[PDB]
């Protein structure tokens, strides 16, 4: 069975890998280790990005955020070129998911405002989607430490998944700010060797990436069927066994969008 090959793609990687595809009218769920925390790493941008949307008018985009050399944190490869002009919130949204730009994602907090720099407003937004479980405690930076086991800065393949389909396919934003939303991740650039490289090419993919230590490596996409029919596809994997310096596997994740891609083909 499908449990079989999830758990032999484990055995293969040194991994452990789970997978939630939330049932439809067109499909059953499929499940692995679905209900276990995994690190967000950088998928929590797209829903950041969804809370920013959902939190103000559209106009909102084009107020200009300024910063400094003080807050370039982590791999940011746009905020990194623009210390001087400042970006737009729009502008942030762009590169926080596109680009995974770390910067980009603590300004993008930074405007959800309350506090811990905004990740008690992010998690807020999550729990009034239904998400009891997803937390995000801590800011981009390249000196965070996050151990196995830990709960902080977590969620489950089932509560992103759940999130993700009521941001692009349910009614949690009003269509023009669900188009804003779904184009963004539609071009994302992090996500070629992911669930896009486990899916044929004439299905359509949207996606956003994380990456982090103790091999940690997740993709989380909407796909549409080449008769237009969408689902959304959450794959986490880490190897914690293998400690802070085992290498992500990103042939892990295709693999599993591989598997997946054959029972809803």
């Amino acid at each position: 069975d499908l449990a079989d090959r999830f758990a032999e793609l484990e055995r293969r990687y040194d991994a452990r890998l789970g997978v939630y595809v939330p049932a439809t009218g067109t499909t059953a769920a499929i499940e692995y280790r679905a209900d276990e925390r995994f690190a967000f790493c950088s998928t929590f941008k797209a829903p950041l990005v969804a809370a920013v949307l959902h939190q103000n008018p559209l106009t909102h985009l084009d107020k200009l955020i300024t910063y400094t050399s003080d807050d370039i944190r982590s791999i940011s490869p746009v905020a990194q070129q623009h210390v001087q002009t400042g970006m737009t919130i729009g502008q942030l949204c762009d590169a926080a998911i596109r680009y995974s730009d770390g910067t980009a994602a603590n300004l993008l907090l930074a405007d959800l405002g309350g506090p811990g720099g905004g990740t008690a407003a992010f998690t807020g937004y999550l729990r009034s989607l239904g998400d009891t479980v997803s937390r995000l405690d801590a800011e981009e930076s390249e000196l965070n430490r996050d151990p196995p086991g830990d709960e902080r800065d977590t969620t489950t393949p089932h509560a992103i998944a759940l999130v993700l389909q009521q941001l692009v396919l349910g009614n949690a934003l009003p269509p023009d700010k669900r188009a804003l939303l779904t184009d963004w991740m539609a071009r994302n650039t992090t996500g070629a060797k992911r669930i896009r490289a486990g899916f044929p090419a004439d299905w359509k993919v949207i996606d956003k990436t994380g990456t982090g230590d103790y091999g940690r490596a997740n993709d989380i996409a909407v796909v549409w069927s080449p008769t237009g029919v969408p689902y959304v596809v959450a794959v986490m994997s880490d190897r914690a066994g293998g400690g802070y310096d085992a290498e992500p596997r990103e042939a892990l994740l295709a693999e599993a969008a591989t598997c997946v891609a054959g029972v809803l083909a």
